[PDB]
């Protein structure tokens, strides 16, 4: 093995920030990307805190299609990455990047990436110390003939020069089952056994009208806990708005795939949290978001999306590393081998951990992410873990997992009910982590959860995730609800039908729009309100260390009722918020 270029696990965690190659622009002779961030610029902006473990991710987007263009465009921006040099201390610091290689099949017609070999992404390993990885995304729609084989070649090229290989994909049509060779194309699988510690698999949860996310997900975990991929993670895609065909939030009726630019524009901020939620707790550390100008930001200034959620959880994922493979599997009971393909792809778990066919979230954290390998791969490395003694391996067309019914039954005996109320909650050590699980009805939940003799209530708008931590003084609250006015985007319209019908927003015009109506002039949300109720207190507790996002919060209420030994905390907020509430048990 070759030295790997940087660390990627649950103490150094990855933040992919993604910069779109300007096609338009490089026809002028202009080296520049979409929505104006440029990569010196960009990389400065990045916190100090979070610079050890972001990278740039660049991506060719629609560079010409003709060779040449990629190359020209890449090695114009690793040279740059390369001579970069920290203006407070004046030392060459290069600027760690990921090269988008493969894409859309890499179609001649599809895509600049087409023209990028297998030999040249070696001298750019060999030229940059600074190039930490490739990147593949997106080929379920256009699965192309040779595509596990140029997968083998990237994952061997990227060992050789102790570089990442990182493969964002959904199981739509099969994929992630294909890429590991269910229909004969084997030459992926074989990389992997060799190759697997300098490889990076995440989903990619895009094409969500196809409902693949909970598998995709379980195949993720799964791969990385039988020793498939080193780690594993997720592409968090805002366009999974378009793809579903949904409109202004909470109205009724689909408006198709008609409205992109103001449909990716749409998802509340938090949902995003909501979803990075899913990777980890269940031992993912790889993180990536589109649509880029929204999840991130433009000219070089961070969106409310980046600063009030995305940059907040990343940060949280670092301070409080996510469970080790080790943990995950002692507290796995259950691990699925098969394909999901031949038993109803997403419906799989519908009704067993997901509200619906068609979504990124769960219902219950019961049995976390159940996690699963594809029939292709073999669990021998699985069983070969010090850890996995206490794991119940069963084939996915085992009777137990036959029906919706079945499946519960089944996973009941093994998962214990750990909470009450119809509501997403998952424990992890001493913390609760919570969260409304609708996706677009206006539905307040409620849920009741223990930390072993103290109950604690709550009431949570949808688009609301909180993280409650007991500590020995008392209880540590972090809670997200941000989620600003999107209204604006679908004026002019009282129906889909008018909705589907408006005049396209188009690229050039949601980035103008995100410079001139959300990095300033905000239509922020309206604060609204969560309850937490704790019983079993002995006095009025008091609060410390409050903040969140600025001008965004009320005083939190404290309502403490001493003959029922209880206290009732009321919030209005539409922000990130924390606090320590301090208290002793009755």
């Amino acid at each position: 093995e070759v030295d790997k270029r940087r660390e990627i696990n649950n103490e150094h965690p990855l933040l992919m920030m993604p910069l779109y190659a300007n096609g338009e622009e490089f026809n002028q002779g202009k080296y520049t990307f979409w929505g104006g961030d440029t990569l010196t610029g960009k990389w400065e902006n990045i916190p100090d805190d979070l610079k050890p473990y972001t990278v740039i991710q660049l991506h060719p987007d629609d560079l010409p299609k003709r060779d040449g263009a990629a190359r020209d465009f890449y090695e114009h921006m690793l040279e740059e990455a390369a001579k970069y040099v920290n203006p407070k201390t004046g030392k060459n610091e290069p600027i760690p990047v990921i090269l988008t290689v493969y894409t859309a099949g890499n179609m001649p017609y599809h895509t600049s990436a087409h023209w990028l070999s297998t030999s040249w992404i070696d001298k750019m390993y060999q030229k940059y110390p600074n190039l930490h990885g490739i990147f593949s995304t997106e080929s379920y729609w256009i699965w192309a003939n040779d595509i596990e084989n140029k997968a083998a070649d990237y994952l061997k090229v990227s060992a050789k020069n102790g570089g990442y290989f990182i493969w964002a994909e959904q199981n739509s049509g099969s994929a992630i089952e294909k890429a590991f060779g269910k229909n004969g194309k084997i030459a992926f699988q074989k990389s992997v056994d060799k190759y697997w510690k300098n490889l990076i698999f995440m989903f990619k949860n895009t094409p969500a009208a196809e409902g693949n996310d909970s598998t995709t997900e379980s195949y993720m975990k799964g791969l990385w806990l039988s020793n498939h991929t080193y780690q594993w993670g997720g592409l968090m895609d805002t366009w999974k708005w378009y793809e579903t065909g949904k409109w202004k939030l909470f109205a009724s009726g689909n408006i198709g795939k008609s409205q992109g630019d103001r449909q990716w524009l749409t998802e509340p901020e938090s949902m995003l949290g909501e979803e990075a939620l899913g990777v980890y707790l269940n031992g993912g550390v790889v993180y990536n978001f589109e649509h880029p100008a929204y999840t991130y930001g433009v000219n070089n200034k961070e969106s409310l999306l980046f600063s009030e959620v995305i940059k907040e959880f990343f940060r949280y994922v670092i301070a409080h590393p996510a469970p080790s493979k080790e943990k995950v599997l002692e507290d796995t009971k259950v691990f699925i081998h098969g394909d999901y393909s031949n038993k109803g792809n997403g419906k799989f778990f519908v009704n067993v951990n997901t509200d619906r066919e068609q979504t990124p979230l769960y219902m219950t954290g019961r049995y976390n992410v159940i996690p699963a390998i594809p029939g292709v791969l073999k669990t021998d490395k699985l069983k070969e873990s010090v850890s996995s003694s206490r794991i119940q391996i069963k084939e996915i067309t085992s009777p137990e997992f036959s029906s919706t019914q079945a499946r519960k039954e089944y996973l009941n005996k093994l998962y214990p009910m750990n909470y009450e109320g119809d509501i997403f909650a998952q424990k992890l050590d001493n913390r609760w982590f919570v969260y409304n699980y609708k996706v677009n009805e206006n539905v307040k939940q409620t849920g009741k959860l223990k930390f072993n003799s103290l109950e604690m209530n709550v009431e949570f708008e949808p688009h609301t995730y909180g993280i409650f931590e007991r500590i020995s003084n008392g209880l540590k609250v972090n809670l997200n609800n941000f989620r600003t006015n999107k209204d604006s985007l679908w004026s002019n319209a009282q129906d889909a039908n008018q909705a589907k019908k408006l005049p396209q927003l188009t690229k050039k015009g949601a980035i103008k729009w995100i410079e001139e109506h959300y990095i300033k002039d905000t239509q922020f949300g309206e604060k609204r309100v969560t309850k937490i109720v704790l019983r079993g207190i002995d006095k009025l507790p008091t609060i410390h260390s409050l903040s969140g996002t600025n001008n965004s919060y009320d005083q939190p209420s404290l309502n403490f009722d001493q003959k029922n030994h209880m206290v009732t905390i009321t919030i209005n907020s539409n922000g990130n918020l924390e606090f320590e509430l301090h208290f002793l048990e009755h």
